[PDB]
């Protein structure tokens, strides 16, 4: 087959490439599944096999754990660093579909253990309070974090500065920083609809 002849080609390549740097097997066996995995995907049309495959041999070496060979690799490669380089961003990309955006809010309320409504609030208040400009110049993630924990404050389903802290990856003093900002305006920053367990009144000072 012509997409067949291309992969016994690309694997005579990755082969012939691997022993000219003394690589082992498990190295050119990862290789061969991560070239498999991506060479046919999108971004990769266009892009030489020869590159693809030299950029999966460079991910499989960093993978396992055998260093500094960018250069090393390109080297034994009959294709230049720039298109080496620009086939590796691309893959990567193809490999990583997790990353940021609120895209915390949906992660962090699942690693929190919070309800729907909870994590809506949140999300709302952490959006209305950059819309009024109240949180300038402060971490998007230490926003989302007193976000976080002033709409679990609210609810029954109450969290503490610790926690939120441990899963935000965030110091406790940057969550009460954040949290300082936004608690003058609390009430106008919740949804509406909002059904309180603690009033927004009541909500903790820090």
């Amino acid at each position: 087959s012509s997409s067949d002849r291309a992969m016994m080609n690309a694997f005579k390549e990755i082969t012939t490439m691997a022993d000219r740097i003394n690589l082992p097997r498990n190295i050119v066996d990862r290789t061969n599944n991560l070239f498999k995995q991506v060479y046919e995907q999108k971004s990769l049309k266009g892009r030489a096999n020869d590159a693809i495959a030299s950029a999966c041999l460079y991910i499989a070496c960093r993978q396992e754990g055998v260093p500094r060979t960018f250069k090393e690799i390109c080297a034994v490669s009959r294709i230049s660093k720039k298109e080496i380089g620009r086939c590796f961003k691309l893959i990567l990309k193809a490999l990583e579909t997790s990353v940021d955006l609120g895209d915390f809010m949906s992660r962090f309320c699942s690693n929190l253990c919070l309800p729907k409504q909870v994590q809506m609030a949140a999300t709302h208040i952490a959006r209305k309070a950059v819309e009024l400009d109240l949180v300038p110049g402060r971490s998007p993630i230490s926003v989302a974090a007193a976000a976080i924990y002033m709409a679990s404050q609210a609810s029954a389903e109450k969290r503490t500065q610790k926690e939120i802290g441990d899963i935000a990856g965030v110091a406790d003093v940057t969550i009460r920083q954040s949290y300082r900002l936004i608690y003058p305006r609390a009430p106008d920053l919740f949804p509406t609809d909002f059904k309180f367990d603690t009033p927004v009144d009541k909500l903790p000072q820090l």
